[PDB]
């Protein structure tokens, strides 16, 4: 943390945020949300950082180069060490992505190695290669190497994300499916967990052999599970909440804008709300269904109408605001609704629905007031708009995203936020065999265009082939999108180093500090 000269620190340095649900695991190998990742950034450090405004920084590596984008150096600092005070050396970076990239890890982030395009990872991945092939290398204890079939420019922007964070081998090896437990687990983030008790709380304290301890401020800090929005800031409103979760309850937040102005925080944020379709069952596997479901849903309603909090209506994945979109905006957003309805009920027709077997569905969220709350609006929607009739599911957290990866749903409720500020962070997850791909969509043609950007000499090439992906992909109408988020969450007045700058919002709590109140 960079505590501004002149402010006073409190003398209880502890902190407590609202994480929107129980964490899948704090595996770093085993994640994917944004409540999983909350966690890791205090835990467990990668190569590289993002410092307050977003920006890659030094992490467990200080300094790094690269070879025509294509072979990265990483030179580790000497001083490095896990929460049991052994070194963190290139070794752990090794056998941590290589248990990434094996097949046996059934990491939902394994094709993170293949959005870096290390070398080797398709046939690990595969299983035609065993993962000691991958492409990295310990050149010596502090010195870290990674070889990459193609050049690919953003590569340390890839770094900050928790599945290339380090995990300890001693106690992965000896404690199994068990090594997480706080008995257990060995960390190197600003922190160290103290408690976590499944449905309650997970306490994170200090980590006296963080590298840059002494810049840590907060002693302490604990995530709460709530997926009620209500609740998240009814306890911030009691006083026992400083950071809700960055999901606002519709409800309440129009009461919180007036009542407590300078609390209500509201960023750019490069995130996409869609309608995730299960594009491998029928009948979700008939571009007619999910382009008439797509074109029936009415975002001005949805954004304008219904939440009314800044997002803004979306008709890409890729958020066009990303750093190196450019997107063409597709000419069904340019219509009026009641056109869009036209299209999409001749759409379904040809499909063969009718008004009186009308195609039915389940439409499933994670459970959330939010999120519910939409849900509700938009089976109305394509009700009224469409005449298809929605039945609406609700799993918990861990349940959803399980539900989502196994294909057992029609419909759902998603939201994907970039783990890099470049398009591929988006498009690399539409990929046909990309371990992110809960559309289960399958495109030859998108799959082509992505690994073109990989081959081209400039940017303005690489930009055109985004938009041409995006093209694909609104052309097979793999999804819905509905709105691209805003970053809106409360921070009470005496939290400080929370910009609001970070449009990934990368927050670690090591950069936080209690003012004193
Ligand atoms: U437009
Ligand atoms: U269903």
């Amino acid at each position: 943390a960079d505590v501004p000269a002149g402010v006073q620190l409190a003398d209880k340095q502890t902190l407590v945020r609202n994480n929107g649900s129980e964490v899948q695991s704090l595996d770093p190998h085993k994640i994917e949300g944004v409540p999983e990742s909350n966690v890791s950034r205090d835990l467990f450090e990668g190569l590289l950082i993002s410092d307050v405004e977003g920006h890659p920084s030094p992490g467990v590596a200080e300094k790094w180069e690269n070879k025509d984008f294509k072979v990265w150096t990483f030179h580790l600092r000497e001083n490095a060490k896990w929460s049991d005070g052994t070194p963190v050396t290139a070794h752990d970076f090794v056998y941590s992505w290589q248990r990434l990239a094996d097949p046996n890890t059934a990491s939902p982030y394994a094709s993170y190695l293949q959005y870096g395009h290390i070398a080797n990872i398709d046939d690990i991945i595969a299983g035609k290669k065993p993962a000691t092939d991958l492409g990295v290398k310990a050149l010596d204890d502090h010195t870290f190497e990674v070889t990459l079939s193609e050049p690919v420019p953003y590569f340390y922007k890839l770094l900050v994300h928790p599945s290339v964070s380090p995990v300890p081998k001693s106690a992965v090896e000896k404690f199994g499916d068990k090594w997480t437990q706080p008995a257990n687990i060995v960390t190197n983030g600003a922190y160290k967990l103290k408690n976590w008790v499944v449905n309650e709380r997970i306490v994170l304290e200090r980590n006296p052999q963080y590298w840059d301890n002494a810049k840590t401020v907060i002693n302490q800090v604990t995530y709460l599970p709530i997926s009620s929005e209500v609740t998240d800031v009814n306890r911030y409103r009691s006083g026992e909440i400083d950071m809700t979760y960055n999901n606002m309850p519709i409800e309440l937040f129009q009461k919180l804008k007036k009542e407590i102005p300078n609390e209500v925080r509201v960023d750019p944020y490069l995130c996409t709300y869609y309608y995730e379709i299960n594009n491998q069952k029928a009948p979700f596997n008939d571009v007619r269904v999910r382009t008439a479901l797509k074109l029936a849903l009415d975002r001005d309603i949805i954004v304008n109408k219904v939440k009314n909090q800044g997002d803004l209506p979306a008709y890409s994945y890729t958020p066009p605001y990303t750093d190196g979109a450019k997107l063409v905006e597709p000419e069904w957003f340019k219509w009026s609704q009641q056109k869009r309805n036209e299209e999409a009920k001749k759409l379904l027709a040809e499909a063969g629905f009718t008004a009186d077997k009308p195609l039915t569905f389940d439409l499933l969220y994670n459970t959330s007031d939010l999120h519910k709350k939409l849900a509700i609006a938009v089976a109305s929607i394509w009700k009224k708009n469409l005449g298809v009739n929605v039945n609406l599911e609700n799993q918990e957290w861990k349940t959803f995203l399980d539900t989502r990866h196994q294909g057992t749903f029609d419909v759902a409720r998603a939201g994907w936020c970039a783990d890099y500020n470049e398009p591929t962070s988006f498009l690399n997850t539409m990929l046909s065999d990309s371990s992110n791909n809960t559309a289960h969509y399958k495109s030859p043609a998108f799959d082509k265009l992505i690994a073109d950007t990989l081959k081209v000499a400039d940017d303005t090439q690489r930009s055109e082939l985004y938009a041409k992906a995006e093209q694909q992909l609104d052309k097979d109408s793999a999804i819905v999108p509905v709105y691209y988020y805003v970053n809106a969450r409360l921070v009470k007045p005496w939290v400080g180093g929370y910009t609001g700058k970070d449009p990934l919002d990368n927050i670690y709590v090591k950069n936080l500090y209690i003012i004193k109140h």
